[PDB]
């Protein structure tokens, strides 16, 4: 009821988590296992390629069909840019409905 | 006297132990041994894997048998799950009896 | 709406009935068909055999589950046994959704 695609089997969720790395134990033994570990962190890059299938048009519509523009005036921000400080922003949302077919 | 399986030759017992390192030696040679080391403790992964051979019954029982079943009731804290604040808990022991056979 | 499993082409149905065995005819010709028969019933048995495919459970619960468990008390009458005359009865209606899986 979002809109979107629903899926039977959806793309698999990938878990990702920081093995624990502890601290140092007692000289003794001790089961109440542990409260100390190495405070660290993890980072890298992650890289997702989704191969989508297009639909052409097979429109015999005469007139031209509504497109999506970027209005072409003085600008202060161009849309879909970043800021004077790199602050990348998104004005408006974008549906995709734009071209037409008879019912 | 326990329980268990009684074994002549049972898994052997694998012994672990971190290497010495001693500290910095004097200049001179000196021949009682060592009291200086090096700090320090491992760290790292260990796993098992044991097959287990299963005997399925044979049972020809009319009525149901006796089951280990988890109580469904409004429970504040489930069974056999971490608390709170992460504390894996075992609520009751579970022995292994339940199924019935003629004698 | 009572449950169950829609078929287009259910299982077909079997019938039967006992040939009628007149009694005497009389002596001359009567074409007002027969009101007498003999009076005969049939017996016999009869062995019905479903093979049903079952589809296993693939949880990754952790947790144990709820069962259909019996419950062993000191009981006068055992559940879905025979009474002292040897009258079967079924103390309580047994549904089928015991095991959890995630929607």
């Amino acid at each position: 009821l979002m809109g979107g695609f629903g899926l039977k089997n959806p793309p698999p969720q990938i878990l990702i988590k920081n093995t624990p790395v502890p601290a140092n134990p007692p000289a003794e033994f001790s089961a109440t296992k542990f409260a100390s570990f190495i405070t660290q962190y993890s980072t890298g890059q992650v890289s997702v390629e989704i191969e989508w299938e297009l639909q052409k048009e097979n429109s015999k519509r005469w007139n031209p069909e509504v497109q999506y523009t970027s209005n072409y005036a003085k600008s202060a921000n161009v849309d879909f840019t970043v800021d004077n400080n790199g602050l990348y922003t998104e004005p408006r949302p974008i549906g995709t409905r734009y071209l037409t077919r008879p019912l």
